[PDB]
This record gives C-alpha cells, structure tokens and sequence, in this order.
C-alpha cells in the first residue's frame, strides 16, 4: 500500500490559472476535475460534436493549452497543476 485513500481526504492546492478558472484554492482531485465540467458547461464549453470533449474558454488554455479537451482526461492534465497543499505541523516521512 502508497497510494489510495486512508484516514482524511486529499487536498490539492490550485494553480494560478487553475484558480482563475474555477476560483478555488484547496479542493480535491474529483471536486476539481468535477470543477471543471460544470464551469465548463456552465461557461457552455461543451461540445456538441463530442460530449466528452469541450471547448475551451480562455482560462482552460493557461491550464492545458489545447482548444479543446476530453471530460476524463482532465484528470490526468489537471493533475500535473495539482500541488501539495501547506499541511500543518512537522513531518519527516
């Protein structure tokens, strides 16, 4: 056992764009990737031709740099923005 999900949750910090682009600042990897496909649709990104992919906005770009991308892949785009968040107290390991 690494990786998976023991005890609390898992927080990613936001990326500058990233955060321009939902306006968030400690979510999680679904929240996010979830995040987005409402923003997405909600900023009607969507695209009709492919339900799994979208159009991109202007802030979707910074982020992955493409006109458009698909709903799933997200998570392993975003991903890379994802970051560790400021935790709280000392650690070693």
């Amino acid at each position: 056992g690494s990786s998976g999900s023991s005890g609390v949750p898992e927080k990613f910090k936001l990326s500058t764009a990233l955060m321009d682009v939902l306006g968030i600042e400690v979510e999680t990897r679904p929240r996010i990737i979830a995040a987005i496909w409402h923003y997405v649709k909600a900023r009607k990104l969507q695209n009709p031709n492919d339900p799994s992919f979208f159009n991109c906005d202007a802030a979707l770009q910074k982020v992955f740099g493409e006109e458009k991308l698909k709903f799933t892949m997200v998570s392993q785009k975003i991903s890379h923005h994802l970051s560790p968040p400021p935790p709280s107290g000392p650690s070693s390991g």
